[PDB]
């Protein structure tokens, strides 16, 4: 019944340079890159995703419509779309997450990851996901690849391919609850089930949820009452909210407003709830010179 007002920019392709490859694809390739506005006087670190020149005239709609959801979102943790681009092939502008993946990132500094720092992590995460909660949108593709690293204190929720109104009519299967196996269901409470294997995935230091097993089982499986195992870095009251995460009923299973909660409270005493080999031993990090955050552009 509301409607979507959000604003949608058409940018000029001589507003904005290609500095490198970071993707490619059959789909398209996607640039490191920056974007100077005409007026503005202001580089932002953007990356832009460009169509194969080739356009599938069905493909191309597919990302319109993915661009048509990301620029409806305003949210510290959700990846912003600045812009799109009618080329001939059509490009799409979103703000540079420079560590990228935080799958990666968090594979590439297992040695060097702070407990305080997971716990930001997991918090911002459900921050972010209370937000899409609470624009009636549920992403139905949670992972920690799917979670992109700003900086290491900052993380942004992101590939919201699959986002559906909720209630919408229209796989990873070892993050999508078992509502969601069996009859396609999804709802906010079914992205819950993928927070809590995502949280698993960070408390693992990026480890493969359920490895060996072929996705064909986990259905039976869960039916059993089989879950992933207590990450060895976790705390019972840790992993105890992540079951709680996984349960059958999904009215049982936590709130993502609770979520923010909790983990915000262990988010003080970091120590008190993971315990890591030398915790407080640990940190983490051409003419850039007018350079800006999107962040920091909101005209
Ligand atoms: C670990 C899995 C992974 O790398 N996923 C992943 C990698 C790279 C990108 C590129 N980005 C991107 O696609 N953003 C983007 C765009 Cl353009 C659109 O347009 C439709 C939509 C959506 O959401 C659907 C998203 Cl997310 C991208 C990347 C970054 N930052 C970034 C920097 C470096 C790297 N990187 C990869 C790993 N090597 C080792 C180092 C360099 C990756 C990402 N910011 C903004 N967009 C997307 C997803």
């Amino acid at each position: 019944e509301a409607p979507n007002q959000a604003l949608l920019r058409i940018l000029k392709e001589t507003e904005f340079k290609k500095i490198k490859v970071l993707g490619s694809g059959a789909f398209g390739t996607v640039y490191k890159g920056l974007w100077i506005p005409e007026g503005e006087k202001v580089k932002i670190p953007v990356a832009i995703k460009e169509l194969r020149e080739a356009t599938s005239p069905k493909a191309n709609k597919e990302i319109l419509d993915e661009a048509y959801v990301m620029a409806s979102v305003d949210n510290p943790h959700v990846c912003r779309l600045l812009g799109i681009c009618l080329t001939s092939t059509v490009q799409l502008i979103t703000q540079l997450m420079p560590f990228g993946c935080l799958l990666d990132y968090v594979r590439e500094h297992k040695d060097n990851i702070g407990s305080q720092y997971l716990l930001n992590w997991c918090v911002q995460i459900a921050k972010g996901m209370n937000y899409l909660e609470d624009r009636r949108l549920v992403h139905r593709d949670l992972a920690a690849r799917n979670v992109l690293v700003k900086t290491p204190q900052h993380v942004k929720i992101t590939d919201f391919g699959r986002a559906k109104l909720l209630g919408a009519e229209e796989v990873p299967i070892k993050w999508m609850a078992l509502e969601s196996i069996l009859h396609r269901i999804y709802t906010h409470q079914s992205d819950v089930w993928s927070y809590g294997v995502t949280v698993w995935e960070l408390m693992t230091f990026g480890s493969k949820p359920y490895d060996g097993i072929p996705a064909s089982e986990i259905s039976s499986i869960l039916e059993k009452g089989e879950r992933l195992p207590q990450p060895p870095i976790c705390t019972i009251d840790v992993y105890m909210i992540m079951v709680k995460c996984w349960m059958i009923d999904a009215d049982s299973r936590p709130k993502f407003r609770e979520l923010i909660i909790e983990f915000s409270k262990m988010a003080r005493d970091p120590q008190r709830y993971l315990v890591i080999q030398g915790d407080e031993r640990m940190h983490l990090p051409e003419d850039m010179d007018d350079v800006v955050d999107a962040d920091e552009y909101l005209i």
